[PDB]
């Protein structure tokens, strides 16, 4: 067997149709340090599978081809015969090795002084720790040559790099994530060939957008393969477009996967955090110390003293005035622009400091499920999220340690291990169970001395770490009596759009005197803070259905009109 | 080898006590009693040393010295102590065998008489220039 | 054979129907009695000390080569006592014992052999006789 499933290459190298991409020459060095290395003859390299590690062994043959280097191997033999021939070789069972073995001979006795490589260390070898790719292999790779695999790490590839036939054989030097600013140099380089066999003319800053912002915010496809659809993404639109550029090629993109650029091209981070910070004013007013509070670590967020993976956030004084909970995703979602953030735990379940219920729950050694399939998971979804946390936390104190873990620090004791990141995940514990000290309150605002004590009394409540490090607060004076009110707005503007704003342009109008007498009963003291929302929509929305009933009229309007006493009764006419 | 994964753990290049027995051991497995009358007896490929090779891979040479060249020229082979040495540690087995360095032996050689064809003046008593990827060498001739 | 056998006895021949018993149901613990009622005889093997082994030596000293076409090498060997013992030292392997010992103990005594047709001096002749690591009895008797 000879050419069938190889990759004849170092002459699309020698007559080098191969488009050059010089990335992290070292590992190359030091795989060129195997030519003539024996006790281990060769390390591997494991990335992510995107990243043209074989690119490398690609560019490696330009580092070949082109010669005028270590000539201690001089003839070649670089070519992957592998592919499916496993399965691939016959109509039946049996020759998967000998369609190596029928490689054998063909690929006998080494003039060529080069070892060769295929793909995976899990291409190779088939499956791994079968027969296929004569599972044994000294004595060719002690014998006439060799070849090389490669994979990302651990399990499946780890098993094997125990013993196996790699018990005398290769460690692994892996490349990193492509860094910083060659990869415009790799993009501009890029650029020539692969941008003059893709379209148009081209020049410079765009190219370096996206670079960035794939490498920001964009851990899946991290790899230029977004720009390089980028690249195709630009020709897509304009080429075509000149059939019959800003970045703006990008930002389809960055509209595709946000929603809107104008989320992504947004806000760039310092200043424009502190311009969030003061559209979060522009969001939700009350304590500006609040805001202030929340505007702390802000600017430490992401930009570090000792750390990113310092947790910044702003610990939460658990209550729920406006913002509250919500806002507080909101604005975290307002930070990355994304809603979704984190989700709730329960803690019903984790009464005790201790259970096979955890965030964490079990180690994946033995049967169950995961437990907290959050962190499990919401990682594994997602960088950066909200927390949930407890006025009483009836969490188990195991992992809120576990976490005090990741508390004080960045890095998150990783149950199964691989605190895949703490970088911008700052959040804030929210209990207090002082209401009836909370209940403390005259004017607007409350001058603290309950506002040290029931703090103090829970500031040793659960132990100091808690209480210890991660400075800022939040605060709680509620609405006093009004300013609330404008949310009604909101509320009516979280109306039309929900669907469609073009349902109902209708707009109508709140009557503050009912909007008072809305909330002014409609939420309680206490909180009682939500249904009116849930209501009047209720006997408006009667209105609607009944203006929607027998139909006659349609317009935008203003309601504005209203008459136990406990009902004037607002309604609305044609 | 079945047994020789003992050795693996370095174990008696001389054997004795129970060894050889608990090597006999996986000789069960293969085996069944009936085999056994029938069976002379049992031989190791030893572990060898270069206290042994050392003086076998010179053997090797003497092998080989009349392959190419049949009756044409003979040589000299200069060596001495590291032209003794080097190549050995460069490329003998612990593991694999007698197998590795061969090959590789041959390939060295002829690389010289690669040079060596592209010269032909050295013809006749050769002598052999050694000194210190891997394995760092030399392994000149003059001419 | 499966059973306490396994200990057999530590006392000899006799053992004990106790052993004898274990095996019965040993016996009987998978098997289908009438078919085991399909045994006529019961029978057994014991425990052969010295006197046996003693005389399976007695046995084999002959008794090998006996059949063999020219036996006019005329091998008479010897013992006294002594040679007897010197195999009889290893005599019985308690696993094992003298069909694998005799196996060697054949080879051995006969590997003795074609040394003294070698030896090329006795050729149609025999008898034995040896003195005695603990070695060196073995065979080699001169014209
Ligand atoms: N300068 C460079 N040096 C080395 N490789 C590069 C360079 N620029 C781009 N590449 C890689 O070249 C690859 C060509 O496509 P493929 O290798 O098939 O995809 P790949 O997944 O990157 O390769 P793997 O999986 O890492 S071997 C691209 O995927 C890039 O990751
Ligand atoms: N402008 C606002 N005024 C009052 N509540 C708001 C406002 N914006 C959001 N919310 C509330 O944000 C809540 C989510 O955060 P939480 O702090 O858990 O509230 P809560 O603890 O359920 O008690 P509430 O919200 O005061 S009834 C929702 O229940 C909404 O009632």
């Amino acid at each position: 067997y000879l050419s069938k499933y190889a990759i004849d290459m170092t002459e699309q190298a020698r007559q080098g149709k191969l488009d050059p991409v010089i990335g992290r020459e070292e590992e190359i060095r030091s795989t060129i340090r195997v030519l003539a290395r024996r006790i281990k003859s060769n390390p591997c390299l494991i990335g992510e599978p995107g990243i043209g590690k074989t690119a490398i062994i690609e560019g490696v043959a330009q580092r070949i081809i082109d010669d005028d280097v270590p000539t201690i191997l001089q003839g070649a033999k670089l070519f992957s015969l592998d592919l499916a021939a496993l399965t691939a070789g016959a109509k039946y069972k049996g020759d998967f090795e000998e369609r190596f073995k029928g490689v054998l001979k063909e690929i006998e006795e080494s003039k060529t002084l080069i070892v060769l490589f295929i793909d995976e260390i899990h291409m190779l070898m088939g499956n791994g720790k079968d027969d296929a790719a004569n599972i044994l292999k000294p004595a060719l790779s002690r014998g006439q040559l060799k070849v090389i695999g490669a994979t990302t790490n651990n399990e499946y590839r780890s098993i094997v790099e125990k013993d196996g036939a790699f018990e005398r054989r290769f460690q692994k030097i892996e490349v990193a994530e492509p860094s910083v600013r060659q990869t415009v140099a790799i993009l501009r380089g890029l650029q020539p060939k692969y941008e003059i066999h893709h379209g148009v003319r081209i020049l410079d800053s765009a190219l370096v957008t996206a670079a960035q912002l794939a490498k920001r915010y964009l851990p899946y496809r991290r790899l230029p393969d977004s720009a390089l659809d980028l690249v195709d993404i630009s020709c897509a639109g304009v080429a075509v477009a000149r059939d019959s550029v800003d970045s703006d090629t990008i930002s389809e993109t960055a509209a595709r996967l946000t929603g809107i650029p104008v989320k992504k091209l947004s806000e760039s981070e310092n200043e424009k955090l502190i311009h969030m910070e003061r559209d979060l004013s522009s969001e939700v007013v009350g304590q500006m110390d609040a805001i202030k509070a929340v505007s702390n670590a802000v600017r430490l967020s992401r930009s570090g003293l000792a750390n990113p993976r310092q947790p910044a956030s702003f610990l939460f004084l658990g209550l729920s005035g406006s913002g509250k909970t919500e806002l507080a995703k909101k604005v975290a979602g307002f930070l990355f622009n994304d809603e979704d953030m984190m989700i709730r735990v329960d803690c019903s379940e984790l009464s005790e400091k201790y259970a096979v219920s955890k965030l964490l729950g079990t180690t994946a050694g033995y049967v169950g499920y995961d437990e907290g399939g959050f962190l499990t998971n919401q990682l594994q979804y997602k960088p950066y999220s909200v927390l949930l946390f407890d006025e009483v936390e009836k969490a188990h104190p195991d992992v809120l340690t576990v976490m005090l873990q990741m508390l004080d620090d960045g890095r998150i004791t990783s149950g199964q291990g691989k605190t895949i990141d703490c970088s911008n995940c700052i959040v804030i514990m929210t209990s207090a169970l002082g209401a009836e000290f909370i209940n403390s309150q005259q004017g607007s605002k409350i001058q603290e001395s309950t506002k040290n004590l029931v703090m103090g009394a829970v500031r040793q409540h659960f132990r100091p770490e808690f209480l210890n490090r991660i400075s800022s607060i939040v605060i709680f004076n509620k609405l006093s009596r009004k300013a609330i009110h404008k949310i009604v707005d909101i509320r009516l503007k979280e109306i039309e759009e929900r669907f469609e704003q073009n349902d109902k342009h209708y707009k109508l109008n709140l009557t503050q005197e009912a909007k008072d007498f809305l909330a002014k009963y409609g939420y309680s003291d206490d909180m009682g803070a939500r249904p009116l929302n849930r209501l009047i929509q209720n006997e408006i929305l009667n209105k609607l259905a009944l203006r929607i009933l027998k139909n006659e009229i349609k317009d935008k309007e203003t309601v504005n009109v209203v008459l136990e006493a406990e009902e004037c009764l607002e309604v609305l006419p044609n």
